[PDB]
């Protein structure tokens, strides 16, 4: 069965859509495609009501897809002791090692400080003049000094742990032994940042990872310094590109920026419409294997088959979103997997939230007259990597 195809179906343009995937949710939502890496094929899920099953159910595992062999998006065999390769409860019982911080009512109460850290940033913005590299001066260092502050990583060390991080994120740029070297480097810095805690526990998560390596019973050290290493990458990777992503939607077509100039408060639901929009994932998804048959809309998945999901493919699923290949700042709802489903649900989902919705009210509210300053065509999307997002973002006002 080498007359399946490829996926992903192309490199991609910008935050478009592959076209395949609208003709797949009207006549095949469930299609067998070839993953870049490990062995055999792969059910693609294209559709909002199948992507809740496979992303909801006990019957699918990921701790199951750690096998080398099983199909994946990325070089590398996945990690046993990631947090996406854990299943319930054992994934519940890692989860709720720092769950507390990132509850929506603990992310809640770092609005004064993010806004803080914003504004700031927007007066250094100032002090160069227009036009400047929103990445630079915004996109970049703001998530960044977020998770720097949660965690409890010192901000001197932002060159080492993004270069690190872009890294594991890559699809193509990097080779498997590239990127298991990096992997390794990140375990032995994290663990030692971990390590610092012994005589010395901290008020932040770092300090609660280091007081679970000293007392937890049922996780691992393993588990445990990856799960600083996650919170690392993601904590910084999803908002960074997300600003460039959601400023870039806003300028290309302006009326959509100039929408939220007029009424600011439009900008929490501008946020969620635009997390539906957006392929952060650029291509599928950590991979689901059935543990027994599973029926979904077209197809009875075998025990044994993996499954991927696209999730900006379920965001413009049109059983579910009226009109949902436009932006659309006032849907009356928006029930998006932006933020994934089921277990797995984004643990930093109110933290991403949180952040987007601070850089995008203060841009709206401080930079009425925001441009693009260098010409669409010439935009420096990322390339090879499993997220989408823009190295460079020069602006004007
Ligand atoms: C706009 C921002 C974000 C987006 C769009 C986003 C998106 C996602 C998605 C779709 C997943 C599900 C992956 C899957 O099940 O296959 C996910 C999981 C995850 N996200 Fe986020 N995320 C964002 C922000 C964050 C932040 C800020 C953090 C960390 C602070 C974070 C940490 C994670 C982690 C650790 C997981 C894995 C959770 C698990 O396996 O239990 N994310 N994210
Ligand atoms: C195949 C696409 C996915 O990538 C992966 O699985 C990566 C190899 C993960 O190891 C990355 C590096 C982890 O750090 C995650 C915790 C990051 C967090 C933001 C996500 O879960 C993210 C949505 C992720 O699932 C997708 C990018
Ligand atoms: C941060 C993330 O952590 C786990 O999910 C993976 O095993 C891997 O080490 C890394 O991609
Ligand atoms: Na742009
Ligand atoms: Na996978």
């Amino acid at each position: 069965a080498d007359a399946v195809p490829a996926y992903p179906f192309s490199l991609p343009h910008a935050l478009d859509l592959d076209p395949h995937y609208a003709e797949l949710r009207r006549d095949e939502p469930v299609s067998r495609v070839r993953l870049p890496y490990g062995e055999g094929t792969a059910w693609l899920v294209t559709r909002m009501s199948d992507a809740r099953i496979v992303l909801g159910d006990s019957r699918f595992s990921t701790a199951a897809a750690t096998d080398p062999a099983t199909p994946r998006m990325f070089p590398t065999p996945p990690e046993p002791d990631g947090v996406l390769a854990q299943d319930p409860p054992d994934h519940t019982r890692l989860r709720r090692l720092v769950g507390k911080a990132f509850t929506a009512r603990r992310v809640e109460e770092m609005r004064p400080r993010v806004r803080s850290l914003v504004d700031s940033l927007l007066d250094d913005m100032v002090a160069h003049g227009s036009p400047a590299d929103l990445v630079e001066f915004l996109a970049v260092p703001f998530p960044v000094a977020v998770i720097c502050e949660l965690l409890g990583v010192p901000l001197e060390d932002r060159d080492l742990f993004r270069t690190f991080s872009d890294a594991m994120l890559s699809s193509t740029r990097l080779t498997a032994a590239e990127i298991q070297r990096v992997q390794q480097d990140f375990m032995v810095y994290m663990d030692g940042l971990v390590a610092q805690r012994r005589d010395a526990p901290t008020e932040d998560l770092l300090g609660a990872l280091a007081l679970a390596t000293d007392n937890d019973d049922h996780l691992t050290k393993g588990e445990i310094v990856n799960m600083g290493v996650s919170l690392l990458i993601a904590g910084h990777e999803t908002s960074v590109n997300q600003i460039t992503n959601l400023v870039h939607l806003l300028l290309t077509e302006r009326k959509r920026y100039e929408s939220l100039v007029a009424d600011p408060a439009l900008v929490p639901a501008a946020v969620e419409e635009m997390l539906r929009y957006t392929p952060l994932v650029s291509a599928g998804s950590f991979v689901r294997v059935a543990t027994e048959d599973v029926e979904l809309s077209t197809v009875t998945v075998r025990a044994g088959e993996p499954c991927v999901v696209h999730f900006a493919s379920a965001n413009r699923d049109e059983e579910v979103f009226d009109h949902a290949d436009e932006l659309d700042f006032h849907r009356e709802r928006n029930p998006h997997i932006a933020f994934g489903h089921g277990a797995h649900h984004c643990i930093g989902a109110q933290l991403g939230r949180l952040e987007l919705q601070e850089a995008l009210s203060a841009l709206v509210r401080r930079f009425p007259t925001l441009d693009l300053a260098e010409p669409v065509a010439g935009l420096k999307w990322k390339q090879g990597m499993l997220i989408r997002g823009l190295e460079r973002q020069i602006v004007s006002w």
